[PDB]
């Protein structure tokens, strides 16, 4: 697909079978998406970014379907307040930002 | 020009004849820049990012030079950590995200 900036680019994704909306951002190092749960074996992190720090659970090698393509990846759940997919699910889904 | 996001979509964009690194971000709505000072109009206004809230100056009418393209735009100026040219400016551009 192409997806044209005049729109946000949020799109429905099935991570472990649990439905979510999910925002594709360039400028995200990882992924992170709240309201999901993914298991008992996790590790804490701590992320950056404007206006401040938050507190996540990593959980690696997670099924992820988003645009007709099943990718196998790593996200963080945590208090975000938009659920974000950044750029270590963009390269694994083959996506490019063009002019 | 084509980025494949697996080194962050990073560009030198001059605001009215002043070099800065600009991250290009997809999922942001607007932009924000740390340092330029600009004499345009301006408004005062407070930002969320994925972290807290930051403390801005807005400008409307600002003379903007990516990626050898002019543009007129809005912009926001603060003690950000990271520079980003949200969807405004991506849009003006034409940029997009493919699959
Ligand atoms: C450039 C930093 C970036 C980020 C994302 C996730 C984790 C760390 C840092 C980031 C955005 O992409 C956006 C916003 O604030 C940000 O800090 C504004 C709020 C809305 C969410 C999308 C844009």
């Amino acid at each position: 697909p192409q997806f044209s900036l005049w729109k946000r680019p949020v799109v429905t994704a099935y991570i472990e079978g649990q439905p979510v909306e999910v925002l594709l951002d360039t400028g995200a190092d990882d992924s992170i998406v709240a309201g999901i749960e993914l298991g008992n074996n996790y590790s804490p992190k701590i992320v950056g970014g404007i206006g401040g720090f938050i507190n996540t659970l990593e959980y690696k090698n997670v099924e992820i379907e988003v645009l007709n393509k099943k990718v196998r990846a790593t996200i963080m759940t945590g208090d975000t307040p938009i659920n974000i997919f950044g750029r270590n699910i963009l390269t694994a889904l083959g996506m490019s930002l063009n002019l």
